[PDB]
C-alpha cells in the first residue's frame, strides 16, 4: 500500500516556499538582538516547548551572548478544550523555576491557548518573569484565552497551512529548510 | 551581595580557549549531514534528541537533512558511581512507537558514553529495528567499560579537555557559546 514517506515527499514537492532558509536565519538574528536587549542581565532559564520549539531554539541559542540555562516542557491540548483547562502534561515545569526569569520558545503562535496555559503554569511554579518567543506568529489570528502577543517574533505570516524549520506536517517535514505552504491538493478542506 | 554564578560564568568564558570556531562547527555539521544522508535517506528514521545536550546540535543539524524523518526525544540521568548503567534514572522514556523503526540518537558529546549506551539499549528493548548514534564531539581516546564503543556519526574528534559550547554545558551554563571552548586550568585544574 501507499507509504507515508512517499506521501510526505509528494507534499513537500508540491508545497510552495514562503521564506527561504536564509530569510529565516535573518529573522533569528533580529530576534536575538531584541532578546539580548531585554534579557542579557537577567540570568534566564530558556525553555523549549516540545517538540516544535527544538529547531528554532537550537538555532537561536548560539546567537545569544549572555549567561543562560536551558530546559524544556511538553504539553498537549484537545482542540475542543477551549479554556486550556484540560491540558495534557507530558513534561511539567520544574520547581527550580522559582524566582527565575524564564523565556519560553515555541515554533508558532497560532491562537496560543496551549502556549498561554504553559506560561500560566510556569507562573504558578513561582517564576519571577515569563517572556515568550516565537519563530512565526499568525498575526491576524487571535482567540479568546489565547496568548495575545508574543514578546519576540521572527516572522509575521497570514493564516496558511505551513510547515518547516521545526513545524511539522503530521510529525514530518520539521527538517524542511525554510517556511512552506501546503499545496491546495493536500489541504484537507 | 556576593559573587554570583553568572559572574563566575562570565569569567570562565572570558578565560576560555577557543578550540573550534562556530564556522568550523557548522562545517562539521555539513560533513555529518552528508554521511547521515548516504546511510539513512531511505530508512524513514525517528531522530531522537538526548536531552538536554542534544538540543543545539540536533536543531542545527535537522534543516540540513534532506529526506523524510520524524523527531522525538528522550532524557536519562546517571550517578557517577553507577559504572554499569544498570541504575540510570529515566525522566523521559523511549516510546513503544519506536517498535520496528530505524532510530538515530543524537547527543552532544561521546565522553565515556555509559548513559548513551544505556539509552540505546533501552531503545532496542522497545523493539527498534536499528539504532544509530550521532555525536557532535567525540573524545575519541576515552573509552570505558559499558560505554558506547563507537558512534556511527561524529562531527569532531577531540582530546580529553574540559570543554563547553554548542550544546555542551559547563554546570548547565554555556551551551550557547558559539563554538567549542576549553576551560582555563585556573578554573579547572587536572
Amino acid at each position: 500500500h501507499m507509504t507515508i514517506p512517499d506521501k510526505i515527499k509528494a507534499v513537500y514537492e508540491k508545497s510552495t516556499c514562503l521564506y527561504t532558509s536564509n530569510e529565516v536565519e535573518a529573522a533569528l538574528d533580529r530576534m536575538a538582538i531584541k532578546i539580548h536587549e531585554t534579557l542579557q542581565d537577567k540570568n534566564p532559564v530558556i525553555i523549549c516547548v516540545m517538540v516544535g520549539g527544538l529547531v528554532p531554539l537550537g538555532n537561536l541559542l548560539h546567537r545569544l551572548d549572555f549567561p543562560l540555562e536551558v530546559d524544556y516542557v511538553h504539553a498537549t491540548r484537545y482542540r475542543g478544550d477551549l479554556t486550556g483547562g484540560d491540558i495534557l502534561w507530558k513534561v511539567r515545569p520544574s520547581s527550580n523555576l522559582a524566582g527565575r526569569t524564564v523565556l519560553v520558545v515555541d515554533d508558532i503562535l497560532d491562537g496560543g491557548i496551549t502556549l498561554a496555559a504553559i506560561i500560566n503554569e510556569i507562573k504558578a511554579m513561582g517564576a519571577a518573569e515569563v517572556y515568550s518567543a516565537v519563530l512565526v506568529d499568525k498575526y491576524r489570528k487571535r482567540v479568546p484565552n489565547g496568548l495575545q502577543k508574543a514578546d519576540f517574533v521572527g516572522l509575521q505570516v497570514e493564516d496558511h497551512y505551513i510547515f518547516g524549520y521545526g513545524m511539522d506536517y503530521h510529525e514530518y517535514l520539521r527538517n524542511a529548510p525554510g517556511i512552506f505552504i501546503v499545496h491546495p491538493d493536500h489541504e484537507a478542506s
